[PDB]
């Protein structure tokens, strides 16, 4: 039985409060931290005198005073994650988890999952593999590393949000990490040399954000850095456009200079096609806005690369079903706190796998020292993880955790490599 | 009886390899990760790097990891030392290395075993690490939670820009608790970040190695005005003080005995280079104008004359970092010459927990303050949080409230604070003397 459930406020990587939950069982303490339009509703305090309104005292209170005591009295076996998460949603009673807070619910859900793994005597990724029905051997994910940032994070005209390197040709996860780390060091030096010493400072996810004007300008910098590291042809490129940030819905046009020409979705698709034929771009996330379903489907029809829903799908089985039915995208960016329980997150992955989607387990821009998503990526056999540049330990702690899993599993794990889109069946 | 000692390579917060060590006992797995500095002093214990320029730009730690797995690990298991006898362990680790600067097996190889064994020793006692370190250091109860010195504006070798001084810190010492001090600093930091973007552009909001904003500014006066304005916007003027880590060894021109406040720009202007007297005048002017309560490395690592000259006139905290390199022999010299009145304690500058504790005890003996410190290359490891509490130092330096290699330490003290309740007190305004609080 659970002997203790207790939450507290801790700080995420941006300096904002977030929820940490302890679940104590006979196997010890099991801890999880929650990261930070159609997303599950996180509960913030809204006291403008406290953390600028971003406190989580009410969500922590909901764990300590409401969820905790109820779950203990309900006396659910901690291995039965589905039953735990069903009970959590029953307690909340709202579709968007706005009664108790999605951050309150997820914190309990993730901490109980670790208690369940411990009860089974297996690490969390093995437990998640059981919960998700993924086969052996385990698949280690290709890291999609956001080394250069634009859009809302940068000061140049560059509208696209994230430029990533993809070390998919490496024989092992460990070698892929070394490759990406070496490329990143080259890029940081290039950014400082070509744009000034201030260009080496990093944004929220550990990448640089110089004053870049065009997408080709950013891709050439990455291309140059891959070459200096000696990995041209061994490392691919991915993008997170976050096009919702510059979609003018009234005119159905996209503003590539939204921080200072506007493109229809057909013209923006032409630009992606031109970039994808010139650069080794194997994955594009949110190329069109979160409700611009016609644009996604138009783009899906012609594209042989990965098309990742983020704001489009918000880890939400209802939005995934729509995207499957309308053939809008072929991969899911899985953010557990967008849906708010581990079971619903696993279902979202399962629903994506059923349509032969790739699944890229993802961090949030506000991360913590928590490494749960590393185990989630391995347990889901997703073969892809998006958890930042190789910089800032809220990003690297996830990578370090996969290094530990890699070493622990030895031959019972294989690197997804170039098959990351289909790694669940690799 | 240790059942297993195993090291691996992991990545620190700058993306460089470092050593992580597992020690497995009856109580389970105990793990520690070694940090890595950027503005490293010449006298620090020797960090063993691979130097293979085709791998991590030469910064691999495979050789250090091998030393743990092949040499240190098996020798420590066979020696069968009780894991809670930290002194005997660190005595044995140093005997194995046999050199003064730990250049044989590597200070990063040695420290990882030292800290992982320390967590094993704490667990055999059934107490948290901070309580075990309090036993080892002989520090009294109740526990003292440290004032977080928060480097919210980065300069020097930690960030890109024209700012010579390395670190500008806020010091929430008036707060009634550690938890409230953290909220105050977090609120100031958010005001500062928005203010830096407004006055210097969106790029000024990007952060340096330790999570502080790095606006392209020239003088310390500009950095201090920005922090002052942020403190006022957050409503904490008079409640939060300011500290600096000049890291002046980075811009000391040793041959001419001058200090270059524009060392980032090849624009020499050697007439703008300052003698230590002129640099001391600058510190005095800043300390009389701003609420500066602590200045770290105001003069170079072997400019003992400058330190002593400054110490004589200064009532604020003067912190040795590169001067003392957490080294009892250098601390003795600084005591004898009256060079500084506080130790910046970096465990990986000396390479074992026991020597680090000795460095703190030697400092306390001269009524020094002790500020437990991160390195600029940090990890998800939180050991220094338990060290700061265990040593009753009352001050910690572990970053801006930004980037989780910094916040993980602060979060760990939040957990200690909640765990201890009334059995702990916030050092507050008495951080310089917290060991005797
Ligand atoms: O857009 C994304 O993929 C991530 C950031 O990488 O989302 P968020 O910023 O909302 O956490
Ligand atoms: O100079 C310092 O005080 C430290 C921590 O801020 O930096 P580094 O680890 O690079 O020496
Ligand atoms: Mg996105
Ligand atoms: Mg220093």
């Amino acid at each position: 039985p659970i002997s203790k459930i207790h939450a507290r406020s801790v700080y995420d990587s941006r300096g904002n409060p977030t929820v940490e939950v302890d679940v104590v069982t006979e196997t010890g303490l099991h801890r999880a931290i929650v990261p930070s339009q159609h997303e599950a509703h996180e509960l913030r305090d809204g006291d403008k005198t406290q953390w600028g309104g971003k406190g989580v005292l009410k969500a922590v209170k909901n764990v300590n005073e409401t969820i905790g005591p109820a779950l203990i009295k309900e006396n659910i076996d901690v291995k039965d994650q589905s039953k735990v998460d069903e009970f959590l949603n029953k307690l909340d009673g709202t579709a968007n988890k706005s009664n108790l807070g999605a951050n309150a619910i997820l914190g309990v859900s993730l901490a109980v999952a670790k208690a369940g793994a411990a009860e089974k005597g297996v690490p969390l990724y093995a437990h998640i593999s059981d919960l998700a029905g993924t086969k052996k051997p385990y698949v280690l994910p290709v890291p999609f590393q956001n080394v250069l940032n634009g859009g809302s994070h940068a000061g140049g005209r560059l509208a696209f949000q994230e430029f990533m390197i993809v070390p998919d040709s490496a024989p092992s996860f460990s070698e892929a990490l070394r490759q990406g780390a070496e490329v990143y060091q080259k890029l940081k030096a290039l950014a400082k040399k070509k744009y000034g010493q201030s260009a080496g400072n990093v944004g929220d996810e550990g990448g640089v954000a110089p004053d870049i004007q065009t997408a080709e300008e950013a891709l050439d910098l990455i291309t140059e850095a891959i070459e200096q590291a000696g990995y041209t042809g061994k490392i691919k490129i991915a993008m997170d456009v976050a096009s919702s940030e510059f979609y003018k819905a009234d005119v159905k046009k996209y503003d590539l200079d939204f921080k200072n020409k506007w493109l229809t979705y057909e013209q923006l698709a032409d630009l992606y096609k031109s970039l994808a034929a010139k650069y080794p771009i194997v994955s594009i996330e949110d190329p069109f806005a979160e409700d611009d379903w016609e644009a996604w489907s138009y783009f899906y029809k012609t594209s042989d690369f990965q098309i990742v829903g983020d704001d489009l799908t918000v880890t939400n089985p209802g939005r995934i079903k729509k995207a499957i039915e309308l053939k809008s995208c072929n991969a899911l960016l899985l953010k557990v706190n967008q849906i708010g329980t581990l079971t619903e997150s696993i279902q979202a992955a399962k629903d994506s796998y059923a349509d032969n989607w790739g699944v890229m387990v993802s961090h949030r821009s506000g991360e913590t020292e928590d490494v749960t998503i590393a185990d989630i990526a391995v347990g889901l056999r997703s073969g892809q993880i998006k958890t930042g540049a190789p910089c800032r330990s809220e990003r690297l702690a996830k990578l370090n955790q996969i290094l530990r899993i890699e070493e622990e599993l030895g031959e019972n794990a294989v690197y997804a490599g170039s098959k990351f889109r289909t790694a669940v069946n690799l």
